[PDB]
């Protein structure tokens, strides 16, 4: 996250870190046994880390649970990043409380102008690299589809939305991928892609979760 603020420990209780020997992507806990992330975060051998603030220090609220199954969306296209969503089933159920909690799926899509919270452990610089150890947060609005399509001609599908600031300076970045965009207490987006980070006229692009609720619910019910 570029241009954000330190969230505070366990203030974003649905935020997960995906670990394969190191943090590589975020995700969101949607019930005691399932996480949703980005398909471009797929790899084998994932450990899901819940209850984290400092990802390099054991602080006492963590739960480390291996993945038993990963399911990439059937229509994910790695070239265009259309349908950039993936479900991860945990080997055992997480223990839920105030510091580790699930986030609700949306019943309706959010409109442009709605303010959302984006979080992650990704890069904090737009030029160069500095990775934080503690979770960072950013408040940003959903942008209109017309502004999003004007920023990225020919690249925005109906399964994507833009959020952030056309003036630059505040965005999600590398290492935030897969993490949550939460608006009015519901998971509306997944950190997916962008052209660089925090550049003028190049806001972040997010997977539009409201289009996938039926697929998520049906998949969880049968796996
Ligand atoms: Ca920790």
């Amino acid at each position: 996250i570029v241009g954000g603020y330190t969230c505070g420990a366990n203030t974003v209780p649905y935020q997960v870190s995906l670990n394969s020997g190191y943090h590589f992507c975020g995700g969101s806990l949607i019930n005691s046994q399932w996480v949703v992330s980005a398909a471009h975060c797929y790899k084998s051998g994932i450990q899901v880390r819940l209850g984290e603030d400092n990802i390099n220090v054991v602080e006492g609220n963590e739960q480390f649970i291996s993945a038993s199954k990963s399911i990439v969306h059937p229509s994910y296209n790695s070239n265009t990043l259309n349908n950039d969503i993936m479900l991860i089933k945990l080997k055992s159920a997480a223990s839920l409380n105030s510091r580790v909690a699930s986030i609700s799926l949306p019943t309706s899509c959010a409109s442009a102008g709605t303010q959302c919270l984006i979080s992650g452990w990704g890069n904090t610089k737009s030029s160069g690299t500095s990775y934080p150890d503690v979770l960072k947060c950013l408040k940003a609005p959903i942008l209109s589809d017309s502004s999003c399509k004007s920023a990225y001609p020919g690249q925005i599908t109906s399964n994507m939305f833009c959020a952030g600031y056309l003036e630059g300076g505040k965005d999600s970045c590398q290492g935030d991928s897969g993490g949550p965009v939460v608006c009015s207490g519901k998971l509306q987006g997944i950190v997916s892609w962008g052209s660089g980070c925090a550049q003028k006229n190049k806001p972040g692009v997010y997977t539009k979760v409201c289009n996938y609720v039926s697929w998520i619910k049906q998949t969880i019910a049968s796996n």
